[PDB]
Parts: structure tokens; sequence; C-alpha cells
């Protein structure tokens, strides 16, 4: 399973306070594999398809139209349980319940301006992949640090 | 609600071992608005009236002398739910209980020696605020990042 | 000239040593503002254009096999004067040369591994943009730091 | 020795909105140098006319003092051997432009007017500037353990 | 119980993955004192002793391998409560179960590769320390932090 | 060539003031191979040999009784012109000449606590590494991160 992916995304907030480098730090760090990245102005339609699952919820209408206010820094990582260990990284939801040593915990205060998206499932992350992504847009690259990542 | 109040101090130890810009870092970095900010040597009489909750525990004597010993670096944050959340950010009082990523967690080993003090509710707050500092010397800013902190 | 731009690639030396995250926090830190990002395997024959002044060296070859070998995470940074600057934070083409405080300086050791392209003047950086970017994925934003960064 | 040497920093207002506080003192703490004031302040433009006298003269000096009042400051005296020139030197330059990396300019600002940080610029300007932005009894001594390990 | 001790090592992969300085540094940063260091080529005899009570595990013989395929870097540190915080400070055997803000639970995934290890109690730490170190490697010095570590 | 090696000594002043992490740090994200490491309280004697060159000088005294006043911690690095390389990450012996991004710019004031000892030639290099270290506690071991640091 070290070939699990998951998607992440920096929200506006994040590139207009400057954490774009601190947060993909973090997941280099951990010893993850970045296969895909880029910077883009997601359209309000690309969106609510992303957060189909919410379309219920009071927020959902402002989650949209702040997630497409300014650029996200769109991201693929893969490793061996990227997806649970991602959403541990970045820490729950409302960052009033997020410890510190998370990003929302370390850099953030309020659940509307919360940093960062990460998939919360296998199959989400499947889904969020094809959704921002292009099959050609993946990168398979021989990964050196591995090796000391891995048994 | 976004215009709550905490006192912080950073006690004597954090002042000899040089901690002082990387507590300030952490509260900057999590998004909170610094409204004041001195170094001080508070008296006796100010510390006793400080922990006066804590007249009939065995250590108040010694907590007094010793938050008088050296000089401390008084502080007002502003922010959502700022009270509870710095004092998450500092972690349990005794820090062997206080978890890495916390202040207290990652830099301090012994109750007697713990960095730093938060006010325990928003009334202690209000309290602490009155007691070391003067209104004017709580300052009102425009600030720029609140757009990405708040919705 | 604040709208100046530049050209950098974090070339695949830095991606193998995760140093991206590193390398994106000091630009972020300096103040340029991030217009775009991709993670790419970039072709010979792009590189061959890339490098067309260094056709006669002895090395392009080798260069254009090396920077093709692995991936690239390319970008476009904004600012006054960041051409020269970019040129001054990522320090001398040979890491023997460059002082401690850049990026070469801090993290590498010989010409032929040093972790970062940037271009070497306005006209350059407007070709180097022109042949990585299309323009759609070069992106306008409002800079919330910009009050504080520019009279 | 004059390690009581000491001079004068501030903190200008695009330090402070830009969350860069913490990481000036760090620069200053892990040099090895004493803090002994600090607050945070609004400076008047009156202060701020006779802190910059020198520069009356100069174009950009109506536009400076407006600028150092539009927002706080966060004033500090640092005391060490030779601080007012090491000081001077961990700044950087006035132009950003001109300030190498590892300087706070150099890693943090781009342009003149937005520069982050103030230090006196000698020991007579040092002693001017304490004494016209803090009083006496806002300058602490304190024991200093760090001290044998800085000093012969 | 300031003078207790614990037996720590950075792992080949910690070595290899150049995060030294950065486990150093967290241990010295939380206010323990160094006592004794080295980088050392394990012998499989002394690793085979070292994991004795883990002899009859199906992963013995895969860890001794390990461990001894590479320089490890030998530790004591002393201070109050050093062998539980010292646990604490690394995080769970599991990375996976490791919160960030722990060792493992900001630069590990698997539990095969997980950078560190720690004694798991004060006998286990005696026993480590004698195994690893001669008692002249062990050094007593005079801290000066002490005083604003310790009541 | 790139098997040159140094003698780096963390001088008692950086033990005390807990530098030692961040100093290894440095030497670690340069690309440096360590290849010996420990922590000694050295004799007077094998001091007054190390500095022989200076015995005439008029702090030869006071130097040697401050290098062995607390532990020092020894250590050799490998690669590409490692001595002259780690003597411009050290900077000037007198800090008030070394720039900020070296280790004495960015860390030290005074010449008698300037933190750190480096080799100043690869013949002094030679003489002090046998003097500090048997030849069994210098390390060969196969570097992966030398494929990205070298071509
Ligand atoms: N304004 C607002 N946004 C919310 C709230 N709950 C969730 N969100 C936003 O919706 C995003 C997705 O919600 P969810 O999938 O439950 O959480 P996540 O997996 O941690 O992002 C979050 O990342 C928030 O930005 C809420 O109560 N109010
Ligand atoms: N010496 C000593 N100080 C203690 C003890 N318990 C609490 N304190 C101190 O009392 C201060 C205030 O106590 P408390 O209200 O429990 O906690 P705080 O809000 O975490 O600071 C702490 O910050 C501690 O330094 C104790 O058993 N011994
Ligand atoms: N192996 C090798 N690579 C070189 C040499 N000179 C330059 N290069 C490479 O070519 C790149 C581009 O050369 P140039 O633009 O002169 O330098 P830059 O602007 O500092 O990157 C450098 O950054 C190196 O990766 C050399 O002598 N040998
Ligand atoms: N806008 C602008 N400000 C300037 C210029 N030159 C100097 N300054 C400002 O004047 C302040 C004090 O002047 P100076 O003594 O030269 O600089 P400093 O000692 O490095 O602060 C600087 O810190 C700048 O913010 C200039 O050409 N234009
Ligand atoms: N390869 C492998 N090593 C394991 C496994 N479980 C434990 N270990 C190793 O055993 C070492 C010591 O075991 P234990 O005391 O249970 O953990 P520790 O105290 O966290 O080191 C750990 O540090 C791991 O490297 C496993 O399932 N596989
Ligand atoms: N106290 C004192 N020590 C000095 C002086 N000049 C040199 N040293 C010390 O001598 C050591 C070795 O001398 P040198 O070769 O000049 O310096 P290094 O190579 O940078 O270590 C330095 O590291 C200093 O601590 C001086 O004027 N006074």
């Amino acid at each position: 399973g070290a070939h699990e992916r998951t998607f992440l995304a920096v929200k506006p907030d994040g590139v207009q306070r400057r954490l774009v480098g601190e947060i993909v730090r973090r997941f280099e760090r951990k010893g993850f594999k970045l296969v895909a990245l880029k910077l883009v102005q997601a359209s309000e339609e690309l969106l609510r398809e992303h957060y189909a699952e919410l379309r219920e919820r009071p927020f959902y209408g402002r989650l949209v139209k702040y997630m497409a206010s300014g650029p996200v820094v769109a991201m693929v990582w893969q490793g061996l349980d990227v997806v649970r260990t991602s959403r541990a990284l970045i820490g729950a939801t409302n960052p009033a319940d997020a410890p510190p040593g998370t990003i929302r915990g370390d850099f953030c205060i309020e659940v509307g301006k919360n940093l960062i998206h990460g998939s919360d499932s296998v199959e989400s992350a499947r889904r969020e992949i094809a959704l921002w992504f292009r099959a050609d847009e993946l990168l398979c690259w021989e990964d050196s640090a591995g090796h000391w990542l891995y048994e």
C-alpha cells in the first residue's frame, strides 16, 4: 500500500499568509513522495463538485465562493497510509480542536480559514485526484529516500 | 468573539533561556494579534494579587519570590477563543503532562520552571490585563491578515 | 517595476533531497509573490532550448540529460527587482563561492548539483517563462501583504 | 570591556503587520545580546520628527515620519559588546536590495521604504534614541546566566 | 531524580536522512543534559544483546541486521524523568500512532524505519548504558541552565 | 578530493548554550558526511598539543584552560573542499568580523567565546584528526545522499 495517494490543497489563506513552503516542508520531512503540484485558480463549478458531499451544509455556498476567491496549491502525495496520516498532520477541521504540532493547531484559528484540504479517505482521494489533475500531471520518479523510509 | 483578549507572561526562566522570540513567534504564526507588550520587573505586591487564588497553596511564597526575581515579558493577545487556545498552545501546568508540540512540552521539565503564564479563563484575563497594563498601553491597529484568519 | 517576474526551477537534486518547501519558503518570507508553480518532467527538447546560450559549453549535453532525468519544480515569482534579488538569494553558480545564507551556500557543494535555476536577467526571464508556462498558468491575485512590502 | 554598550532597535509597522516580531527578537537572542527594554507603542509624529531629525532635509522625511506613525512599533534596547555596530550588520543595508541573505533585510524585505526595523547608527545616536523613547526606569538590569559563556 | 539517565540512539535511517542535528536539538531545547555521545557501527553481537527481550519476535533478525547496516549515534541524556519524557518526545513505536510534534510523528512512516531508540525504563536504561558505553565516556559537567530548569 | 576530511569541535560554550544540534544540522544540510563524533572532556595536555602553534600568543594559557573547562563535541566531516568550506560556514575567528549566515555571525559576540573550532588546512586537519581520534573511530559508510551532492 506504499503507492496509496492523497489529494491536498493549500487554500487561498495559506497562499496569502505565505505558508506554502511551510506546508510542503511538513509533508517532505514526513517522508511522503510529491507526485503532482500546481498553482491554480479553481472555478466554482469544480469546487461545487469537489465538495459535493457537503451540498446540504449551511456553509457550502460560502466555502465554494471562498475557495474560488484566490489561488490554491493543488498537490498529490504518495506513500503508505498517506490519506489517514495526512489528515493527522493537518489536524481537526475546527482548528480550536487541532492540537499544537498539527498544521491547523500551529497556524490557524477558525474553521472557515483552516489553510489546507486533505482527502478524507482512499475513495475520496481517487475522486479528488481525477477531478483536479490529468493523468499526465502525476509523475512516477525513482525516490532515493524510499530505502530509508520503508523496511 | 474575535475581540477576546488574554494575558500572557514569559516568566524569568523564559527570558534567561532566550526563548522570548520563540514564544512570541508561536502566537504570531497562529494568527493572534499582539495588542500589548512590555519587559518589566513585577513587584511582590503585584504578584501576590496576580496569584491571589493560590494564597493557601504551600508554594505561594516561593512562586511570588521567583516571579519577582527577574524580568518578565508581559503581553496581551487578541483573537477568537484566544484564552482557551493559548492554554492549549502552552500546554499543561506540569510539563511532564504537556505533549510535544506545546511550549512546555517542547521546552520545559518541571512545574516550577514552566516558562510562561496564560490566563485560565476570560474573567481571569480581564483581571490580569487590568492588573498588569494601563488602558493606554493596549493598542488598536488595523490587522491586514484579518481577512485571511476570519470569515 | 513591482510586476517584474523571474523563472525559478528546483532541479532534480532539490526534489530528491526534499528541499522544495525550504526553497519555496525562502522566497515567501522575502516577500515575493508566487504566480505560477508546477511539478514537471521536462523534455530534452525543452531543456536544449532553455540552455541554448550554453550549447558550446562542454557540460551542455550532461546538463540537459540531468535536468531531464527527474522531476523539477517550475515556478514564477513576481516583485520589485525579483530577477536580480532571486540570484542573490540563490548565490553563485559554483556553491564553493556562494556565502552561507544563500541557498547554494547553505545546502550545496558542487556546481553540477546546485539545487536551483534562476533567470539571469529580465530578458532571459521573459523567454524562460514563455517556454515553460502557458499564459493561463500565470495567475493574478490581489496580494494582502503588498501594502506592507511596497510604498 | 564595553560589554555594557546599548542600542535602540524598533520593529517598524510592517514588521508587526507581517508577524515578524518573534523572528526578529529571536535573532538578537540567539546572537547573545541582552534584552534590557521592550514595549509595543504607537509613536507620535512629533516624537518621530525628533527621532529622524538628521534626515529633515531628505525628500522622503515626510513620508517616513507618517509611515512610522501609521501603526504599532516594537521599541527595544539591547545590550552587549559592540552591539550598535553588530546590530547594524545583523539588520543589513538600509536598502534591502543591498542587504545580503542572512541579514534580516536580506532575508525578509524588498524595498527601502518597507525595511522592517530601525537600529541606532552609532553609540551617540543610541544614547539619544534610548532617552527619547524610554524612561530610565523601563531599562532593566538583570543578572545574565549566559554571560559566562558569551564573554571572557 | 535530576541525575536520572537514558540511552538514546539515532538509528541508521536517522543518520542517512540527515536528522541527527534535528534530533539532538529537540533534546537540547527540552533542557536535558547531554552526558555521552558517539558515532559507532554496532556489531550484530551487541545488537542481539541490546534487543534480547525481542529474540522470539518475527522481526528480530531483520531488526538486528538493519541496526548493524550503518552508523548509529549513541547518546546518554540526563535530567528529571528523562526516560519517560524522552519516550514521549520520540513518540509511539509505530509512527502511524505517533502524533505530530513527536520525532516519529513528524519524520517517519513505518515501524521498521522509526529513526531512534530510547530506553523504555530506568532499569533498561542502566543496562543499555553499560552495554554501549564505558564509564569513562559518561561525563559530569556543571550545567549553567540547571538554575532555570529546576526549582 | 571528495574524501578530504576536517576536524571540528564544538567548544564548551556551544554545549552550555545548547547549540550542538544547531551546529551539526548546518553541516548535515550542507551535504557533508559525518565520519566521527564523540563528547569528551579534553585534558590540558591534549589541548596544549592541539594549539601548539599558538604557544607564544598571550591568550594561549586561558584558551587551554577554557577548552578544558567543560565537555567538547569532537567531530570529523568528509567531503569536497570540506576544510575550506567548513571555515567559511563557521566564519571569522573574531565574531565581530563574521557575517550573518555564518555560525559565529549568527550565534556569538567575542573571540574568546566563539563556539567551534575547525581545522585551518588539510595538513592541520590530518594532525588534529590523529590527535583526537583513533583510526577505529573513523567510520566508512555508504552515503545515499552522495548521488545528489556529487557528479
Ligand atoms: N464556515 C464553516 N466551514 C466549515 C464548517 N465545517 C466545515 N467547514 C469547512 O468545510 C471543509 C470541509 O469540511 P469537512 O469535510 O467536514 O472537513 P475537513 O476534512 O477537515 O476539511 C472544512 O475544511 C472547512 O473549511 C463550519 O461549521 N463552518
Ligand atoms: N513550585 C510549584 N509551582 C506550582 C505547582 N503547581 C502549580 N504551580 C505554579 O503555579 C502557576 C499557576 O498555577 P495553576 O493555576 O495551577 O496553573 P498555570 O495556569 O498552568 O500557570 C503555574 O504556572 C506553576 O508554576 C507546584 O506544585 N509547585
Ligand atoms: N558540471 C558543470 N555544470 C556547470 C558548470 N558551469 C555551469 N554549470 C551548470 O549549468 C547551470 C547554468 O549555468 P550558468 O547559467 O552559467 O549558471 P547559473 O546562472 O549560476 O545557474 C549551472 O547552474 C550548473 O548547474 C561547470 O563548469 N560544470
Ligand atoms: N522612502 C525612502 N526611505 C528611505 C530612503 N533612504 C532611507 N530611507 C528610510 O530612512 C530610514 C533611516 O535612514 P538611514 O539612516 O539611511 O537608514 P537606517 O539607519 O538603515 O534605518 C531608513 O531606515 C528608511 O526606512 C529612500 O531613498 N527612500
Ligand atoms: N521491523 C520491525 N521492527 C519492529 C516491529 N515492532 C517493533 N519493532 C522494532 O523494535 C524496536 C524495539 O521494540 P519496542 O521496545 O516494542 O519499541 P521502542 O521502545 O519504541 O523502540 C523498535 O524501535 C522497532 O524498530 C515490527 O513489527 N517490525
Ligand atoms: N581569548 C582570545 N582567544 C583568541 C584570540 N585570537 C584567537 N583566539 C582563539 O584562538 C582559537 C584558535 O586560534 P585561531 O587559529 O586564530 O582561530 P580559529 O582557527 O578560528 O579557531 C580561536 O578559535 C579563538 O577562540 C584573542 O585575541 N583572544
